């Protein structure tokens, strides 16, 4: 509705219903009751993407989806080896990024939490008419993660989303 | 927006309905009761979006507008009887007013659904009269008022207009 307060309150229905009302001693209709508003909550979550925009999973189950799409990827630390870039599909699920074969696969080859990352593009990862539509995405350990997107503009999309979740969340 | 009071809606019927007289522990009694507080606290966000039992001035609920206005009835004022100083405030759909904004209980009030208002400076010989409107309900009853300047009058009506119309 007015979102931080609205949200305040759903994460305090959410622990009632779920938490505090487990073990209660409810009647039947309570009891299914219960069930309900909590599927409806998790459901109603989704509304708040727009605003916006570890385990095996598959792709179709990710939840909070704040932007997925097939990028080619890269480490930074196989990239001085000669390693060909993979086809990737990306997904930023909440504050997580997920990397799969494709969007149908039903267990990721790999994720990392952005917390701390920096990003940016970066053109000079490739030598041919693609240049421009790379990006890179920078671990504390030392880890980096090279990207080319389909079109200069899909780069920067990628770009200015990370930006945008890794610094405005602080 | 709407989504989230559907949401919110449902909310409020289990803790307060549902859940009444149930065989809840202390703990959650006290927890559903502090949260029933708490939904009805969240209510005054949706104010902006929009912008009968004795009840005090102060505990009204979701008041849109609320203000200081001279009231008549029209069929009053064929007998003589004139303008009195009322503090009146949109409860939602219902218009209620009180002799001020401190009283424990409204002198009357009037739902308005089905209502119309107009501006009419026809209805003084004053230096006050650019600032008055009617409120008209359909059993054919004109609650005329003055307010305290032009500017007043035309939100008073701008705003009735609002929740006469769309709503729906």
């Amino acid at each position: 509705g007015s979102p931080e307060e609205i949200r305040n309150l759903l994460a305090d229905v959410e622990t009632f219903v779920a938490d505090t009302l487990k073990g209660e001693n409810l009647s039947k209709k309570a009891k299914e009751k219960r069930e309900s508003l909590i599927k409806k909550i998790k459901d109603v979550k989704s509304v708040y993407l727009q605003e916006f925009q570890f385990p095996p999973i598959a792709a179709q189950d990710l939840p909070f989806v704040i932007k997925a799409g097939y990028l080619e990827k890269r480490r930074k630390d196989h990239s001085f080896l000669g390693f060909e870039w993979q086809k990737r599909w990306c997904a930023l699920s909440k504050t997580v990024f997920y990397y799969y074969g494709s969007d149908k696969d039903k267990q990721q080859k790999g994720e990392f939490a952005i917390d701390g990352y920096d990003v940016r593009m970066n053109n000079t990862l490739r030598k041919d008419g693609k240049k421009d539509c790379c990006f890179e995405i920078c671990a504390p350990d030392k880890r980096i993660y090279q990207f080319t997107a389909a079109s200069p503009k899909d780069a920067e999309e990628w770009v200015q989303q990370l930006k945008f979740i890794l610094q405005d969340l602080g």
